[PDB]
């Protein structure tokens, strides 16, 4: 037999897998799937469909229930083909509790590794990393660690991107990419492009339209997306969208109501003809808050008569990936951003810290200088908050 493995806290693997296995149930009827996931959820109703077993995650990794079950699953078959579908960041954090039981098993074998980014995660990593003295020689060391280290026969684990990027040197993996193009255009990181070679792939954002009408139904009832009444939303005025992105509370400890209202302030500057926030035209208001923003949300909401909810649970790269992202979209600097096309990206926005305490150290933060990079947005389209 053949079983998946299926194991994410974020949104953007998950929701890359919920395609792969709706495509996988018709492919090969005859396979298990285990799923771990946190931002989205599978019903028994729709796990029934896709012949899926949930179990639950430990914080945001590997649960000793999945681990449990999946040798209780081995030990039974007579031999076991395993594929891992997992978050790229937190790789480490999930397969190695799975791989070090099962290891010495003569029956199983571990036949494919497909990682996903996270978001801006893997990107802030890279950056800090691509100027490291000797890396990929580093990394090439590394990899007996990782093979020693998951055979269990030493105690020592490869540090950094050595317990990242070596998984395709001891088993078939693919590193799905956010923005493969970063290796090309960053040439601190084209050494890293050679050692990954076709192992590295690129994220596709379209094959939800390739599905048919049912398993498209299915996959918007699972993530939770009433995607025709946002259509219907859109066009209920002939001027452009917009869409705000909403974060939860941030540094200095203030009573959620003052997050809340600084945001307010972000919406009305963005309309104000006045601002340097503003937007370029007239548009229609949307909003899509953080799934914890919780009263941040609803006083958002309580001050824009005509603005129209997005469900704030939703994972917001559901939109790019069902075409439904808006003509234009602004907000707080996150993750988010790292999947929109940068002519729908208005403008971004970063708060105050002990840490970021000026424009200048913001525009030098990893986060931005990954971001012009990539072409996303341009610096003057990155602005500072109080
Ligand atoms: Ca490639
Ligand atoms: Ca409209």
């Amino acid at each position: 037999m053949t079983l998946e493995v299926y194991i994410d806290h974020a949104s953007l693997p998950s929701l890359q897998q919920l395609i792969h296995i709706i495509q996988a149930k018709d492919e090969y009827p005859s396979n298990q799937r285990f799923v771990s996931w946190k931002r989205v959820t599978v019903d028994a109703d729709n796990a029934n469909k896709l012949n899926i077993h949930t179990y639950p995650l430990k914080g945001n990794n590997t649960s000793p229930e999945m681990v449990a079950a999946i040798d209780e699953y081995a030990q039974s078959k007579n031999r076991l083909n395993i594929e891992f579908y997992t978050n790229t960041a937190h790789v480490f954090n999930n397969l190695p509790p799975i791989i070090q039981p099962l290891y010495n098993n003569e029956k199983v074998k571990i036949s494919h590794i497909s990682l996903y980014d996270d978001g801006s995660s893997e990107y802030v990593s890279l950056y800090q990393w691509k100027d490291t003295p000797n890396k990929i020689e580093t990394l090439e060391g590394e990899v007996s660690l990782l093979a020693n280290y998951l055979a269990g026969t030493s105690p020592d684990a490869p540090k950094g991107m050595g317990n990242r990027y070596n998984w395709h040197k001891l088993y078939d993996t693919d590193y799905y990419f956010l923005r493969e193009d970063y290796l090309d255009v960053e040439a601190n990181l084209h050494d890293l492009r050679d050692y990954l070679g076709s192992s590295a792939k690129q994220m596709p954002w379209d094959e939800f339209a390739k599905l048919s009408d049912s398993q498209q139904t299915l996959f918007l009832d699972i993530v939770g997306f009433d995607k025709e009444q946002l259509q219907q939303q859109y066009s209920q005025s002939p001027l452009p969208n917009f869409i705000f992105t909403g974060t939860t509370t941030w540094a200095g400890g203030e009573t959620k109501e003052y997050y809340a209202q600084q945001q307010v302030n972000v919406i009305n500057n963005a309309i104000n003809e006045t601002s340097p926030y503003y937007l370029g035209k007239d548009y229609d208001l949307f909003f899509k808050g953080h799934p914890a923003g919780g009263v941040i949300n609803d006083i958002i909401l309580g001050s824009f008569p005509d603005m129209i909810n997005i469900p704030a649970k939703i994972s917001f790269e559901v939109l790019m990936m069902t075409d439904m992202l808006p003509d234009t979209v602004a907000g707080i600097a996150s993750s988010l951003y790292f999947t929109i096309p940068a002519d729908k990206v208005n403008f971004i926005v970063f708060t105050s810290s002990d840490t970021i305490t000026d424009r200048e150290e913001a525009l030098k933060s990893p986060l931005v200088q990954v971001m012009l990079t990539l072409g996303i947005v341009k610096e003057k389209d990155v602005l500072f908050w109080a």
